[PDB]
């Protein structure tokens, strides 16, 4: 089942248009970028409706080089050191497509499989996702839209 997410609890970097709240729900079609171009890297927290074990994500990648997951929780506070790693840095797009622009919007599904099983294993409801674009400085990057899913 598609998990819910409630709102944004920070973005480190977002544009007027294209602001974090477009991540809450896929079903948009609106998109989460940058303020700026240039911006090495961009962060944004999302708060889900209840705390849930993910077993899917799929994420679809509006130019930026690599995306990461992670996860945590709302209780106690959320530190720097407090998010657990769910989905490694992935790769969504090459040093050279970077920089020529090409294929930013490839989307990637990941599964039990490909998401680390520790944490995997755990409930949140926080949602931390780092996007990457070390190899262009050109434009705004960010991500198309993001879906978590709950276990079957």
């Amino acid at each position: 089942p598609e998990i819910r997410l409630r709102h944004v609890v920070s973005c480190s970097s977002q544009d007027s248009t294209h602001c974090a709240e477009n991540l809450l729900k896929a079903d948009t079609y609106r998109k989460w970028r940058a303020a700026k171009a240039g911006e090495k890297t961009i962060s944004v927290v999302l708060q889900l409706e209840k705390e849930e074990q993910i077993h899917s994500v799929d994420i679809g990648n509006d130019g930026s080089a690599f995306v990461e997951v992670l996860v945590g929780s709302s209780a106690g506070g959320a530190g720097e050191q407090d998010y657990e790693v769910l989905l490694v840095t992935s790769s969504f797009m090459s040093p050279s497509e970077s920089r020529s622009g090409s294929n930013p919007n490839r989307v990637r599904m990941f599964g039990p499989d490909k998401l680390v099983r520790a944490a995997a294993e755990k409930r949140w409801d926080r949602v931390k996702i780092v996007c990457s674009q070390p190899y262009s400085k050109d434009s705004p990057f960010g991500l198309s839209f993001v879906r978590f899913h709950s276990p079957p």
